[PDB]
C-alpha cells in the first residue's frame, strides 16, 4: 500500500514487480516527487518477499527525459518566501531527493531490469545505467547526460555507473562534451543484453513481450539463488556507489547556488 | 555575507574563524534550518583565504542537546497537507538537513576545533566527532548518542568517527546501550586534546581561553603547512565518512517511517 | 532446532540467545566438531527474529583452552587411510571448519557479547575478540595466541581483530614472542566494557549477574535501533576481516603440511 | 613429488608446467578430491623455480563439466553415519574444496594459461575465468555457470571474475537467467585472447599448437620480468578475489543445508 | 618554465596545449624531459583560464618512450658520482618516474592526448592516463616493452591497462611482448576518434583536432568539465597513487640487477 | 654493501642489527645515509637466516633527523647542475623519501626499534613504521616538525601517526609543531617495553635488549613471526602505499616554493 502517481503505475505478476511510467505526453519527465515516488516504489518491491524481479517499464517514444524543468522553475521565483537561503533551498529540492532515489536504486536487493522503450536522460538516464539487466525496443535509443550542457555534475551515481559500464576514457569524451551514449555504444559494450528490434511507436507491444520472455526465462530455475546472487554481486561496487552518491549530491550542490543551472534549465525547448 | 542566525554567529580574528553557538537559554538545541547554517557558515569558513582554523564555540552549561524536539513536532503534526507521504516528507526533513550539514565538516579543509563547554546529544555531538581537535572546559563533559533511546540509528558519521576515536568495543557498549562517552573515556581515548579544568558556569571565559592559547600556538608555524598535512590526514577515512554519511541518512529514514523516533522524541522531554 | 552438545548448551532468554559452554574438567576446549557447532548455534541466534544479542558464556576457571588438541591428534596417526594427502587431511580438519565458524562470527547480525569467566586462548581467544561486547569476570583474565608457540599464524581474524582493537603495536611484541594480552592491556585498550570483579571461581553467579544487568539495560532501548546500528557498524571492516579470514585460513594450511604444528601440539603438558 | 591423479597428469617442459585434465570418457568432471588435487599441482608449479608459466589443459569434446554429481550423490546419501548435522557435511564437503582451490589459483605467482579445447561448466568455468590468458580451440567453446538452475549462488570468485572480465550487466543477463557465455562475448570481451579455429574432435593437436606457439613467444624475453609484472598486476583486484572467495563459499553452505542443490544434482543429468 | 628545445607549449583560450617537437629523434624523452612534462601539467593545473590540456607531438611517432641513449649517458661515462648501483637508480629512474607519473595521475584539466602515431613505453604509460584519445589513422600502436627490456610495469600501466584495455588482454600483450593495436584499442574504446589522415603530415592532424575541440566546448559551462573529472577521478585515484609507489620501487631490483642495461645496449 | 662511517651493521644470530653510530651529529642523516638504510634494510630481507631487523643508535639522540648542513650543500652550492628547482627536489628529496620509505614499509622481518633517544623529522617517521619500539628511558620523545619547517607529513606518517595514536592527539601535535612524548607514546602503546635506562649510557641499553630478545625469541617457531607479519601487514601496505606516493609528491610544491629552505637556515 502506498500513495498513487497520475505519471507512474505499478503492478505485481508472479515473482515480477512492474513500475510503468505512464506519462507520454510530457514525454515521462519526473518531477522531484515522481523521483521520490520512485524510490518509495523499489522499497515498496524490495520489501515484498514474493518479488524477485523490479521491471521498469516506460510509455512513449522516450524512456524519460529526465527531471521536469516545469517542477523546477516552480521550485524557485514563483515561490521565494520559503527558504532561508538559496543553500537551504537546493538542498531540499535537488540534494535530498537525488541521494534518496539514487540510494534507493543502489541498494535495492532484488534485478533490476530496465525496458528501454525510447531514449532517456540525466536523471533518469542515471537510473537506468543502475539497473542490473537492460533490454532496447530497437537501434534508435540513447543515453544522454547533458550535465555540461546544464551548468550541473554527474548524478545518479554516474561517476560510477558511467565509467564502469561504457569504459573510463568513453565517459569522459562522452561527458565532457554533452554526446550522447548511443545505441551502438551499448551493444558494444554488452550494456543492452538484448535488443527487441520492435517498433519505434508500439512501446506497449514491446513491454508485453520482454515480460512474456521473461515468464519463460525463469521457468525452471531457483529463484532465490539470482537473489543470492545479485547480493554477492553487489559488493563490487556498493562503496564506491554510495560514496559517490554522497559526494555527487553535495558538489552538485555548488552549482545551484551559483545560480547557472537556473540560467540553462530555463531553456530549453 | 550570509544570513543572520539569532542562534548562531560568526567572526574572524586573524586566521581564526569562530563559529558561536549563543542560545544557552534552551540548552543550544539546533534546529533543522540550523544545522544548514552551520553548515553554510563551514562553508563560508572553507573559502576564505584567511581562515586556517574554523573553531566551534558554544554557550551556557551544554555545547548542544542535539536536535530540537520541539522543533522535530512542528515538522510533525502541525502542517500535514504539505508532504505527498512520510517518506516524502522525512527526506525533505531529515535526509537533507543531515546528508549536508555532515558533509560540510566531512569535507572542510581548515583545522577543525571544537571547544567542548558542556555536554554534547545526538547529531551535535556527532559534529563534535568530527572535528579535528577538542579541548574541553572540565572533566564534567561528555558525549551522548540517544539513537537506541529515540528509535533511530547512527547520524553524523558516528558508524565511522566513534570506532575510529573511541574503538570500537566501547562504541557498542556505549551506542547500543544508550549510555555517554564519559570525560574519562574521552581523555583514556585522547579524544581531549587539552581539558582547561574550569568552573561549569563560566564557559565565556573557557571560551575565551582556548581562543588565548591559540594564538601563542600558532606562532612562527606556517600555516599552509597546517592545511597542507591535513589534506593528507583526511584522505585516510575521507571515504569511509562519505560512504557512510549516504547510507547512514537513507537507513534512518525508513525509521522516521515506522513512526518511532516521533513516537518517542514526545515522551522523555516533558515534566 | 539442532542437534545437542555435551560440551555446549543454548538456551532463549527474552531478547537474549545465551551459548553457554559447559564443560569446565576438560577446560572448555574446542574439537573442531564443537566449532562447527559454535557456528550453527550463531546461525539460528542469528536467523531469530526475536533475539537481539547473542550473549557467549562459559564454564570453571577458563573461558576456552582454544583448540582441543586431543581431538588434532585423533584427527592423524589413528587412521592415516582416509585422505588421499595431508593437504587433503588438513583441508578437511583445519581449513574447512575454521573459516566457517570465523565467518559465522563476522557477519552475525546481532550484538555479539562475551563474558570472560577466565582466559582465553588461540582459535577461541580469536573468536572473543571478534564478540562487539567483552566483560570480565575479575582481573586475572587474558587472551593468549600462541601461535608462535604452536607453528601456526595468526587465526580467527586475528590478523584484523587483534591490532584493530589492541594496537598494532602492542599486537605485534604479544603475537611474535607469544605473550599473553593481559586484563591491564585489555582496560587500556577499552576491550573490556566492564569488569564485575567477582571471585575467580564463581563463574556461574557471574554469567547471571551480566544477564541480571542486561535486562535493566535493554529496559526502554528500542531494539531494532541496536540491530540497525549494528548493521552500519559492522561495514567498517567486513572486507577486512572477509579478506583475511580467507587468506589466514588457507596461509596456515601450509604450516600443517609442513607439519611442525602436530609436532608441537603433542605437548604440550 | 605428490600423488599420481588417474584423471589428472602434469609434466614440466623448459618454464612450462603443463596441467591435463585426461578423462574425457566423462566430460572431465571433477570430484572434490579431483580440485584439492588440481590446488596441490598449483602450489607445485608455484614452489618450482624453473616455472614461469602454468599451463591447465584438457582432453576430448569439453573442457570440464563441472563438479561430479555424481561424486556429489556419493557424499550424500550413502553415508550419513559420518557426520553430525548437515552443516557440518557441507563444510567438510563443499567449504573445504571450493575455498581451497580457488585460493590456489587466486594467489598463483605464475602466469595462468588456460586452453579451452571445449566447454567449461560450474566450478570448472570458474577456474577458467581465474586464468590470465585464454586461448579457445573454436567458436564453439562457451562458459556456463548454472548457478541459478542448480540452487547454487556464485563460486570460484565468480561474483569478482565474471562482471570483472565480461562487465557487470552481462553478467547478469548470464548468472540470473542461466544462459551461457557464449564463443562471441568472450570474443567481444577480449577474454579469449587467441581463437585457433581447429576442430573439436582433435584437442590434442589444439593442446600441442598452444604450447607449440608458446615456445615461439617466450624466445628473447626476460621471464622474471612476467612473474614480475603479474606481481603488480595481481593486486588490482588480489583483495576483491580473497573478500569473495571466503563469503561465496560460506554463502552457499545455506543453500547445501537446504537441499535444493541436491534435489536438483539428482534430476536433470539421467536420461 | 624555462624552455625545452623539444618541447614546446601554448594556450590558445582554455586549451594548454603541449608539442612534442623534436621528431628526427622519435620524440624519445630524457628523463629531464619527462620531469619537465610534469612542470608543465603544473602550469596547466594552476592556471585558472585552463581548462584542457593538449599533449601533441611531430612527424611518424608520438614518441617511442625514454631516450635509451640518454640511459647509457648516466651509466657507463660517469660512475662517481653514486656511492652505490641503487642510488643511481633512485636517482636517474624512481625520482623521474614517481614524479612524471603523478602529475599526470592528479592533473586537474580534461587531458586529451593526439596520437600521431605509436607511443612505447613510458610515454606510451602516459598516453594511458590520458583522459581522451584522438588517433591520427588505423596504423598507431602502443607498445609496452617491458617483458623484453628486463623491467616492469611502469607509469601507472599496473592498473591503467587492465583498466582501460582489461585484464586479460593486458596479459597478453604485457608478458609476451605484443602491442596493443589500432583494432583493440578502438575495441577497448581507448580511441574516441579517429581521424583517418595521412600518417605524413601529423601537424596537419593535430590543428584538425583543435578546430574539432573548439566547436565541440561551445556554449557548454566548462568548470561542469572540471568538476565531473573531480568526481571522475576518486574511482581510481587511490589506486593510482599505490601503483606509482610499488611500480617505481620494485623496478628497482631489475635496474640495479643490470638486465635493462644490457637489454638497452642492443 | 658498502661501509658508511655513520651506519654499521651486524648479523647476530637471527637478528640483522643496525646501529647508527655517529652521536656527536646526533645521528643526523644525509640523503644518501637514507637510501643506505634501505639498502642495509634490502639485505637484511634477502637473507633467509634474518628474523629480525634492529636499529639501534648512539649517544643521547636516536637520530634529528635530516642533515640541515645537507640541505644546504644541496642548494647554494652548486645551482648548475638542475635544470629547474623542480628537477632538484624529486631528485635531493622525493627519490630518496620515496625510497627509504618504501623500504621500512615493505620489509619482511620483524622490524624492532631501539629508542635510546629523541627522533626527528624523518627519523620519526621511520620509527614510526618499525614493528615494536622498546624505549630507554622516559625522556624520549618522537617531534615532527614540519608545521615549524613549512613542509608536510612524511616517511608515511600520514598514516602511521594517526594509526599509532589516533586521529585527534595527531592533529594537536602535528598542526601545533608539539612532540609526541613519552607519555603519549606509552599510553598508546607506542612503546612496548621501558627500559629505565641511565640516559648516559645507550650502549649499555642496547646490548640488554638484545640480551632480552634472544631469551624471548627462545622455543619459537620463528618463520611463524615471519608469516603472521606478513598477514598482518596487509592491514594498511595499500594505505602506506598511496601515502608514501603522494606524501612525496605533495611536498614538492613547499620545497620548490622555497619556505623550507628559508626556514632550515635558522
Ligand atoms: C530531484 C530533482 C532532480 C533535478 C536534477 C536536474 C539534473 C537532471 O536530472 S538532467 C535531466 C533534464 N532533462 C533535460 O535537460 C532534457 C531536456 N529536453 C530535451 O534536450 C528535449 O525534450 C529533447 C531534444 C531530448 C527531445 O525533444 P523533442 O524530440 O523535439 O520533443 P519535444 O517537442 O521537445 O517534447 C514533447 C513535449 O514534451 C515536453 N517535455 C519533454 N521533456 C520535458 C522535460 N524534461 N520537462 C518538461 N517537459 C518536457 C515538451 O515540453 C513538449 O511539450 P509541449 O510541446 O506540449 O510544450
Ligand atoms: C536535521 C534534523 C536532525 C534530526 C535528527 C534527530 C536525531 C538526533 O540528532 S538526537 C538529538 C536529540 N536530543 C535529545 O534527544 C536530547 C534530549 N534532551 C535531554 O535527554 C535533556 O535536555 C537532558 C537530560 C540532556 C538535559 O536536561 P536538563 O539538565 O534537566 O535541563 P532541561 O530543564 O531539560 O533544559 C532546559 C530547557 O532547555 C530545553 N531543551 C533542552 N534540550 C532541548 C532540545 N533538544 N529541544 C528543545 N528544547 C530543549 C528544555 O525544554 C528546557 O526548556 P523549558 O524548561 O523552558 O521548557
Ligand atoms: C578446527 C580446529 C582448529 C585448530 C586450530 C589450532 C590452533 C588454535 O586454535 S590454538 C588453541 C590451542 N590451545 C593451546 O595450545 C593451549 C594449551 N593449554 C595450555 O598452554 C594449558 O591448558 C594452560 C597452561 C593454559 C593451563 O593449564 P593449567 O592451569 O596447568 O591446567 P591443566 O592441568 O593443564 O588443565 C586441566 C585439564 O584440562 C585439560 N586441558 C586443558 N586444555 C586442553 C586442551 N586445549 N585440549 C585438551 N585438554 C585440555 C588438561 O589436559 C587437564 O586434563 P587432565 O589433567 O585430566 O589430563
Ligand atoms: C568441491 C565440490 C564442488 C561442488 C560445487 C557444485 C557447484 C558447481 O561447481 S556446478 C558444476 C556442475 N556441473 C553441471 O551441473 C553440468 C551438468 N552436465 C550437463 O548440463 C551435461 O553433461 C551437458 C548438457 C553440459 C553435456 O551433456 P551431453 O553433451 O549430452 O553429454 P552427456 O551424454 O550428458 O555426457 C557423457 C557422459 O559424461 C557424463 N558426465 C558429464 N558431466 C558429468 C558430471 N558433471 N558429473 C558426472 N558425470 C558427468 C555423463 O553422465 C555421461 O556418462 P554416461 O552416458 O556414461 O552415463
Ligand atoms: C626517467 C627515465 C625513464 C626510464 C624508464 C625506462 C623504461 C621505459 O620507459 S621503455 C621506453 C624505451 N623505448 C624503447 O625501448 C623503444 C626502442 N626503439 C625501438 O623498439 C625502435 O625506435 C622502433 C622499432 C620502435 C622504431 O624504429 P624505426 O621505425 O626502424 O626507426 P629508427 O631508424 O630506429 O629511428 C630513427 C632514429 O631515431 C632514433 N631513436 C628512436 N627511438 C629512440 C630512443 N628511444 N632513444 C634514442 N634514440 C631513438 C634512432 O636511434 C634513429 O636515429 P639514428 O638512425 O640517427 O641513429
Ligand atoms: C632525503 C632528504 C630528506 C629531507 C626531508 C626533510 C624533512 C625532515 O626529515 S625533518 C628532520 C630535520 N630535523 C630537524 O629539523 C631538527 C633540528 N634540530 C634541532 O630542533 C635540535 O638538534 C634539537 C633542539 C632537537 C636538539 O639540539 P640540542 O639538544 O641543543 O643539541 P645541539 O647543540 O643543537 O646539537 C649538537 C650538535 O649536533 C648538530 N646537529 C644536531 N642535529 C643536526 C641536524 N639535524 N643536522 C646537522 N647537524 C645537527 C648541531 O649542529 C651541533 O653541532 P655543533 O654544535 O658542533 O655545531
Amino acid at each position: 500500500e502506498i500513495r498513487q502517481n497520475e505519471k507512474i503505475s505499478y503492478r505485481i505478476e508472479g515473482p515480477f514487480f512492474i513500475i510503468h511510467l505512464i506519462n507520454p505526453d510530457n514525454l515521462n519527465a519526473l518531477e522531484g516527487e515522481d523521483y521520490i515516488y520512485l524510490g518509495e516504489l523499489l522499497e515498496l518491491a524490495d520489501r515484498n518477499r514474493d518479488v524477485y524481479f523490479t521491471i521498469i517499464q516506460s510509455s512513449g517514444r522516450f524512456f524519460s527525459s529526465g527531471a521536469d524543468f516545469k517542477g523546477i522553475a516552480k521550485a524557485q521565483g514563483d515561490d521565494t518566501n520559503k527558504y532561508p537561503s538559496e543553500t537551504s533551498k537546493w538542498v531540499s529540492n535537488f540534494v535530498a531527493r537525488n541521494v534518496y532515489v539514487t540510494d534507493a536504486f543502489i541498494k535495492h536487493s532484488k534485478v533490476l531490469i530496465c525496458c528501454l522503450n525510447g531514449p532517456a536522460i540525466g536523471l533518469s538516464a542515471a537510473l537506468v545505467a543502475l539497473c542490473d539487466i537492460v533490454y532496447s525496443i530497437n537501434d534508435k535509443v540513447y543515453l544522454l547526460y547533458p550535465f555540461a550542457n546544464l551548468g550541473l555534475i554527474t548524478e545518479g551515481g554516474t561517476t560510477v555507473s558511467l565509467p564502469l559500464k561504457f569504459g573510463t576514457n568513453t565517459t569522459y569524451e562522452c561527458l565532457m562534451f554533452n554526446k550522447p551514449f548511443k545505441y551502438d555504444i551499448m551493444c558494444e559494450n554488452g550494456f543492452i543484453s538484448k535488443n527487441f528490434n520492435m517498433p519505434s511507436s508500439n512501446a506497449e507491444a514491446f513491454n508485453a513481450k520482454v515480460l512474456e520472455e521473461l515468464r519463460e526465462k525463469v521457468k525452471g530455475l531457483y529463484l532465490p539463488s539470482c537473489l543470492g546472487m545479485k547480493k554477492l554481486l553487489k559488493s563490487n561496487h556498493i562503496d564506491a556507489f554510495n560514496k559517490a552518491n554522497s559526494v555527487e549530491v553535495n558538489e552538485s550542490l555548488k552549482y545551484w547556488v551559483d545560480g547557472e543551472p537556473l540560467k540553462r534549465f530555463r531553456q530549453l525547448g
